[PDB]
């Protein structure tokens, strides 16, 4: 699909909003130098303890002082680089919907019948959504990102000849590993599809049928059907997981390998030394760091994909400028007007079906005080014409004469304003009676507000009203009547006393008093006004003094009723016809579900136990591969390095195998979880009595959604979230064992930093402040208005007050709008600190370490043990469990039901 380039995506920022942009921009050129100078900084630190293992206090301080400045520098470009892209996504995106908005009211009704109003919501709410947050954060991120990836390579560029070679000769390897799994991943993805399909297919024809289901009593093939095909859903599934750990071992594997082989290479330069042992980890480190960052920059990408698809549309709507401009500038306005208004040939199609000439041949005239109505069948041009007179339709052949003055000359907000039209079903707008009296004009006072109230012999029902006019409406006009509907209606019609009106059907669709009421209005109102009646209720018709019958958008016959009863017009026709309950259930019901798979769940915690030891496994031995680094001693140097590589080696191969033995165990034993929980609903659902599934929880396709979703969920999170919670749980236990035998002091100084940062961390993202709930119900809340707005755009136009809610539009926006920038302030701040957390962490735990080193109780290679032990614990933590809880307690309940 068509979508608009960069340079596109940003026309709508002003002077301050470059500026913005730009200072963002270079904030986030600096972050991502900041990122690789980090991981440079840190390649050197490790150095100088490389060769510190074996110029101490000096050192630190200098590298600690470094440490520092780099978390202010980076807190400070962090916080500026949020805050001033949130603001500027902020400011572009209120230019937005005011733009849009804008655009909207100004293109003209044929617009909309292209475009369903429900279409218009989604885009006004999501699409904006999108649009801002592309630009806010994701946009910065992204080009933070391409800046870590260049600065790494300029990096590897310094001193790499040789490492950037051959990571990238891994690269060809690495795509041919990433690949080949995917051609596999495809096939198994369409396999299991029609597995699901099949699954899904069963459950639907027993659901759907399952009145049959009683009506046949022939549960036995079909229940006995059910448990074939879910045997089969299993024996693939059980391969599909299998398929799916293997993948994510291999990719470990060739991640250990790409490290062994890197450090062999680099064991090879420090035997010619062309490259000193810091220079190379420097360089390995920096590069893995860029390729990781632009890998996970997907997600990101993906987000300004999106960003770009919708702004897209959205200019596209925006440049799509009317052929008629409502807020034009230009037209006789004239000071007075006699009122008669005279159409001819009529011919409109509208944009979205032009190839029926609906419009055909309405010679029509109507004189000042003269009263002639419009009758024909459903659909016969009546309501077209009525759009057309306010300039909602160009008329492509004929002519619309207004007393000398065609609406073409005349300017569109004079004419509208100045005249009056009622639909056949008009809605009031969501606003209390004052403000929907006040559209009838701006400059109107109270006394003349319930004169003109009672003109419409409303009055019957205003000494109840609980607050006169200030009495509010009541949600989607709960509290309202149809004939008060219309007296509202036809009130704010006349408040502003249009000089010509064209009622549309406003007099059907009411009971006898309400149709005697409105008969009274209008009867009233035909005191010296020019008025087009096309109304279904007899009484007007006749009352009026001539009546054109009609049929297909075309003239029959016009003049007194008798003429129409006589040739038996139209006329003649038209005159003789869940989430409440969700228990709490114990950890340890839900788990027992597992009874006879006893076996599976062990050995799949042994699996995962073991998985869990072997990234301990991995800090020991990277640090003892610093410690070996450390001793010259090249010949016993070079061969331990080879030791620990093919170490490495190893720690990919284990990871790989308890990856396949887990991933195989637990998806064994989550199907067959799968298994017994769909036949035990099975069991249960046709135990429920027939009244049980016509309860609107229990429709057809909820209750099958129910069934899958939930199925799939309980057996990914049961399985994944016990493994995840006995993995991690090593890791924190061993990670603590052995800094507490190390030290029990910098143990602790980790142990809390870990903590602060956590808290500080991700939860933050999202969660404190209580900024979110306030901000989105406010902008769903302001949407809905605007929503609204849309939906009424004819009684919008016919009160020609675009303009005025616009400006309601904008007033209502102006708070969710200042939410939006504390919402932004709150998110940066919270951002940079996180980020600033870690390298202050990284200092003070290296000087910790380094007191102890003077104090003597540890050693530096301690020092990197527990300090990459804890970080890579912290980053194994992130590996659902609330969704599972209440699909287990769904399922509990429905089965234990009695």
């Amino acid at each position: 699909l068509p979508m608009v380039g960069p340079l596109a995506l940003f026309r709508f920022a002003d002077g301050k909003d470059i500026v913005l942009i730009f200072m963002g921009t270079v904030m986030s050129v600096a972050h991502g130098a900041v990122l690789p100078l980090m991981c440079i900084v840190f390649g050197d630190m490790t150095d100088s303890f490389i060769k510190d293992s074996m110029t101490l206090q000096e050192d630190m301080q200098s590298f600690a002082i470094y440490y520092s400045i780099m978390g202010f520098v980076v807190l400070v470009a962090a916080y500026m680089q949020v805050s001033f892209w949130a603001l500027a996504a902020g400011r572009q995106v209120r230019r937005i919907r005011k733009l849009f908005f804008h655009r909207i009211m100004q293109q003209d009704i044929g617009w909309f019948d292209v475009n369903e109003t429900g279409e218009l919501n989604t885009r006004l709410t999501d699409d904006v959504y999108k649009i801002q947050e592309g630009i806010g954060d994701k946009v910065g991120m992204l080009i933070q990102a391409f800046s870590t990836f260049i600065t790494s390579f300029i990096i590897g560029f310094v001193k790499g000849w040789k490492l950037t070679l051959v990571i990238l000769a891994v690269s060809p390897a690495l795509g041919i590993s990433a690949a080949i799994f995917g051609k596999v991943l495809t096939n198994f993805t369409a396999k299991e599809q029609t597995a699901y399909a099949k699954a899904g297919a069963v459950a639907e024809e027993v659901l759907s049928a399952i009145r049959t289901v009683f009506a046949f009593s022939g549960q036995d093939r079909e229940i006995k059907r059910y448990h074939k095909n879910l045997e089969d859903a299993k024996n693939m599934g059980i391969k599909k997981a299998i398929s799916a750990n293997i993948a994510m071992g291999f990719t470990f594997l060739m991640i250990y390998l790409s490290y062994a082989l890197a450090f062999w290479y680099g064991s090879i330069l420090i035997m010619s030394k062309e490259y000193t042992i810091g220079t190379v980890l420097t360089v390995f480190f920096v590069v893995l760091i860029g390729a990781f960052t632009m890998g996970q920059t997907s997600p990101n990408i993906q987000s300004f994909a999106s960003a770009r698809g919708a702004a897209h549309k959205v200019y596209s709507i925006i440049d799509n400028q009317p052929c008629i401009d409502s807020y034009s500038d230009a037209g006789f306005k004239p000071d007075s007007i006699k009122g008669n208004i005279e159409f001819r040939n009529i011919h409109f199609n509208y944009p979205s079906r032009p190839d029926v000439k609906i419009l055909n041949n309405m010679s029509l005239s109507v004189k000042s005080g003269q009263t002639i109505a419009l009758v024909g069948s459903s659909g016969c041009g009546k309501s077209t014409t009525i759009q057309l007179l306010q300039r909602f339709y160009d008329p492509q052949e004929g002519s619309v004469s207004i007393d000398t003055h065609d609406i073409r000359s005349l300017n569109v907000r004079y004419l509208r304003e100045m005249i009056g039209v009622v639909s056949q079903e008009p809605i009031l707008f969501a606003t209390t009676i004052a403000e929907n009296i006040k559209y009838g004009r701006p400059d109107v006072t109270q006394q003349e507000i319930e004169q003109a109230a009672k003109e419409a012999n409303a009055y019957d029902f205003i000494m109840n009203l609980p607050d006169k006019f200030e009495t509010l409406v009541g949600d989607r006009g709960t509290q309202m009547s149809g004939g008060q509907k219309q007296r509202i209606a036809i009130a704010r019609a006349l408040v502003r006393n249009p000089k010509i009106l064209l009622l549309d059907e406003a007099t059907s669709a009411l009971d006898a008093e309400s149709e005697t009421i409105v008969q009274a209005a209008l009867d009233k109102v035909r005191l010296g006004r020019t008025t087009i009646v096309v109304a279904h209720r007899l009484s007007t018709i006749r009352n009026a003094d001539v009546i054109a019958g009609f049929h297909k958008g075309d003239v029959i016959e016009l003049g007194t009723h008798s003429q129409l009863m006589e040739k038996q017009g139209v006329y003649y026709t038209l005159v003789t016809m869940e989430d409440e309950n969700v228990p709490p259930v114990s950890f340890l019901k839900v788990m027992r579900l597992n009874l006879s798979e006893w076996p599976y769940m062990a050995l799949g915690t042994f699996c995962a136990i073991i998985n869990g030891m072997m990234q301990p496994l991995f800090a020991v031995i990277f640090s003892k591969i610093i410690a070996v680094f450390a001793e010259p001693n090249q010949e016993i140097v070079r061969q331990k390095s080879e030791f620990f590589s093919l170490m490495f080696a190893a720690i990919g191969g284990v990871t790989f195998v308890t990856m396949f033995l887990q991933g195989f165990c637990f998806g064994k034993s989550g199907e067959l979880l799968t298994l017994k929980l769909r036949l035990g609903a099975f069991k249960s659902m046709m135990r429920q009595d027939l009244g049980w599934f016509d309860n609107p929880k229990n429709s057809v396709g909820a209750l099958t959604t129910r069934l899958a979703t939930d199925a799939a969920q309980v057996q990914g999170a049961t399985g994944v979230r016990m493994a995840t919670l006995a993995q991690n749980i090593a890791n924190l236990g061993t990670s603590i064992i052995i800094s507490f035998v190390y030290g029990w002091e910098l143990t602790l100084l980790i142990l809390s930093v870990v903590p602060i940062m956590a808290v500080a961390g991700s939860v933050q993202m999202q969660l404190l402040a209580g900024h979110a709930a306030e901000d989105k119900k406010e902008l769903e809340k302001a949407g809905k208005i605007a929503t609204e707005a849309i939906e009424n755009i004819r009684t919008v136009a016919s009160l020609t007050r675009e303009p005025k809610f616009e400006s309601l539009y904008q007033e209502n926006l102006h708070v969710p709008y200042k939410n939006s920038q504390k919402k932004a302030h709150v998110y940066g701040f919270t951002f940079s600190f996180s980020q600033a957390m870690i390298y202050f962490a990284y200092a003070g735990c290296f000087r910790f370490g380094a007191w102890l080193i003077k104090e003597g109780r540890m050693d530096a290679e301690g020092v990197y043990l527990v300090i990459s032990a804890v970080l890579f614990g912290a980053m194994a933590v992130g590996e659902n469990y609330a969704k599972a809880k209440m699909s287990a307690s769904h399922l509990m309940m429905l089965m234990n039901r009695e």
